[PDB]
């Protein structure tokens, strides 16, 4: 009784399906192993996405649901209400033997911001990153002038080669979405920087995590990052310490010039 004021929070239950669904992916891992990556990948994808549907049913039967794995019926732009989910993020990475950087995002959009989020990973003892408990003020703990940055394509943008022409820049690959925003949480990067596509339930809640930690998160030109949209694909995203917000945000401006 008398829980919670206006059963778990909205953010517990972030994090408990975030936790529940990474210790599901982890007995896949083991389960199928890693002689078929394919079809590795194909039933985490699959597995937890039954798994976080099923909950979010039971367990929050009025609120709509956006995930990478099931189809888009819209209604949710109808909803105060929105569960932004990527069920696995990095499945390729998750196929690979022994990388530790794939993630389960869970993020709650209310009519609009993401107000309660939850980022696993579950290779790294099934740490659950979360909207409730993250905290602010964290340290620039490497070299003064430089920074290390996140990123991970096929191929760099050019956005990336442009700035570094003029800012002292180490880009370190780090496997999904996830992994890259909580290396910015961590203090392992100072910014995780990506153009060139990627869908809400890939950025919603490492935002709603980085916002909370009091860190930056926008679109490459500095607007802030929009969810529940039509088309759920947004074509950029800048996430890093407050401190280095300008310096970047500035030297991809001066980019265009
Ligand atoms: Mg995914
Ligand atoms: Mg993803
Ligand atoms: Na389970």
């Amino acid at each position: 009784h008398h829980h919670h004021h206006s059963d778990l929070t909205d953010a517990e239950l972030a994090a408990d399906l975030a936790a529940d669904a990474g210790k599901l992916l982890l007995q896949v891992r083991a389960e199928i192993g890693f002689d078929q990556p394919w079809t590795l990948g194909e039933a985490g994808d699959r597995q937890a996405n039954s798994l976080l549907l099923r909950r979010l049913q039971a367990e929050r039967p009025g609120d709509a649901v956006l995930s990478e794995e099931a189809h888009d019926d819209l209604a949710r732009l109808k909803s105060d209400r929105v569960w932004i989910i990527d069920p696995l993020d990095g499945t390729r990475e998750f196929s690979t033997p022994g990388r530790d950087d794939w993630a389960v995002h869970i993020a709650l959009w209310r009519r609009p911001e993401i107000t309660d989020a939850a980022v696993a990973l579950p290779a790294r003892g099934n740490v659950v990153y979360r909207t409730d408990t993250v905290t602010s003020g964290a340290a620039p703990a490497g070299v003064p002038g430089t920074l290390r940055i996140a990123v991970s394509a096929t191929r760099p943008p050019a956005v990336l080669h442009r700035i570094r022409q003029t800012l002292a820049i180490q880009p370190v690959s780090i496997g999904s979405a996830g992994a890259k925003a909580m290396a910015v949480i961590d203090g392992y990067v100072d910014a995780y920087l990506h153009a060139g596509g990627q869908w809400e339930w890939d950025s919603a809640a490492p935002a709603g995590v980085m916002l909370a930690a009091g860190m930056h998160a926008s679109r490459l030109d500095g607007s802030p990052l929009r969810y529940n949209q039509l088309d759920p694909y947004l074509p950029d995203l800048l996430m890093c310490r407050a401190e280095v917000a300008p310096i970047l945000l500035g030297a991809i401006a001066d980019a265009w010039r």
